[PDB]
């Protein structure tokens, strides 16, 4: 029998996509039930037939890396995505060297570096030619998550925001040469501190990382690691950032969202992969408490004092007198009010609905007005709810409105 290329045989090209580590494995061309990750769908790849002729050319002369392909492309293309077991076949081929491209790919997949192949090929001498060739791509998940911890932080008390990420994966060629996490925070919102930078399970000091000052950056916050960083990264650790801030005040809506940003290197491509996160949610609102005279007629009264308490009801009062933007404290003004800027709301926390919605507001009145005898009960219960500081009376949106009255002393 002949050993020679048969040059009126058409080829094959077979892409077994996985998700997961690169293969630092020289691949036979042939198939090889290497199913160490999971197959990936969705990925689009391009084929490029290039000048070179097997039949007549000079074989020593062929590119054996995909650098080695520029300059060398024809108008021949195909373009095929993965779909059972993540495979993308490339039928009726030319024979002929072509590069091999990862043009489209899911959310959050880095994709792995171009590649050339030989139709026909042998993986040894011995072999064989192979007119229909394997190839088993490689490809890493990289996810992008933010958290919130805000349960019982009111106006100007700290609470901290979280952004988890997946670094991505590095061959023993390739690295990561640059890593940021970076978040665009509310104008409400007072940056205060980054608390904890993690790369796996390796806390890094202040000398691995960089904080650029967010109140001259347009209130957003970049953390870049540093070379000394870098180096303390392995492949495909969980990265961590959690940082600290404080809402100033309300503002135009009790909402206040944040969504971020990770910025790194496709180790394999080297160019720069965004990844951003889910958008998370804290609720403020007012409390502004009206003081009446009972008795007498649409009459508003000034120099009643309040303290607030977390309550479950009016007769069972939890933490407190709490302060609350450095007040513990709060007196009736020349209109027979004051407006408490602000509170964390009883029915959202920590990015998620509160379970169970027990906690409630509590309003003690510590001092009447004089010549007016104190209240009894002197407590006051609010349901300090998204929905109920959403409620408009004419007679607002971020503001919850609570009536208080007083009976003159004596009779
Ligand atoms: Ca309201």
């Amino acid at each position: 029998q002949r050993a020679n290329i048969d040059f009126e045989r058409k080829g094959s090209l077979t892409l077994h996509k996985k998700k997961g580590a690169e293969s630092e494995k020289r691949a036979t061309g042939k198939e090889m039930d290497d199913v160490a990750g999971e197959p990936l769908n969705g990925v689009t790849f391009k084929i490029t037939k290039l000048n070179f002729d097997l039949q007549n050319g000079d074989w020593a002369k062929f590119p054996k890396t995909a650098a080695d392909a520029k300059g060398h492309e024809t108008s021949t293309t195909k373009e095929v995505e993965t779909s059972g077991n993540g495979t993308a076949v490339f039928d009726n081929l030319d024979l002929g060297i072509y590069l091999v491209e990862e043009t489209k790919a899911p959310d959050g997949i880095v994709t792995g570096a171009p590649f050339i192949v030989s139709i026909p090929m042998v993986n040894e001498a011995s072999d064989a030619w192979n007119y229909n060739v394997v190839a088993y791509p490689k490809n890493t998940e990289t996810k992008t998550e933010k958290t919130v911890k805000d349960a019982d932080q009111n106006i100007q008390d700290a609470y901290t925001y979280t952004i988890k990420a997946d670094a991505p994966t590095w061959g023993k060629d390739k690295k990561l040469t640059a890593f940021r996490f970076e978040d665009e925070l509310d104008k409400r919102l007072d940056f205060q501190k980054v608390t904890e930078v993690k790369a796996g399970d390796t806390v890094l000091g202040t000398s691995d990382y960089t904080v650029n000052d967010p109140a001259t950056d347009g209130n957003k916050l970049v953390v870049t690691l540093t070379d000394e960083g870098l180096k303390k990264v392995k492949s495909g650790d969980k990265m961590s950032l959690t940082f600290e801030v404080k809402r100033k005040e309300v503002g135009n809506t009790t909402e206040l969202k944040n969504r971020a940003d990770v910025i790194f290197n496709n180790p394999n491509t080297d160019k720069e992969v965004k990844n951003k996160t889910n958008e998370v949610v804290t609720y403020h609102g007012k409390l502004k408490v009206v003081k009446k005279d009972g008795k007498e007629a649409g009459k508003v009264l000034k120099g009643a004092e309040f303290e607030l308490y977390q309550c479950t009801s009016a007769a069972v009062l939890g933490k407190g007198p709490l302060t609350v933007d450095g007040v513990k404290k709060w007196t009736t003004g020349d209109d027979g009010t004051f407006t408490i800027d602000g509170l964390h709301v009883t029915d959202f926390e920590d990015g998620k609905e509160a379970a169970p919605a027990t906690k409630k507001f509590c309003l003690k009145e510590t001092k009447a007005p004089a010549g007016y005898a104190l209240p009894d009960p002197n407590v006051t219960e609010i349901e300090f709810t998204r929905a109920k500081i959403s409620e408009k009376d004419k007679f607002d949106e971020v503001t919850l409105v609570s009536e208080i009255k007083n009976i003159k002393q004596g009779t």
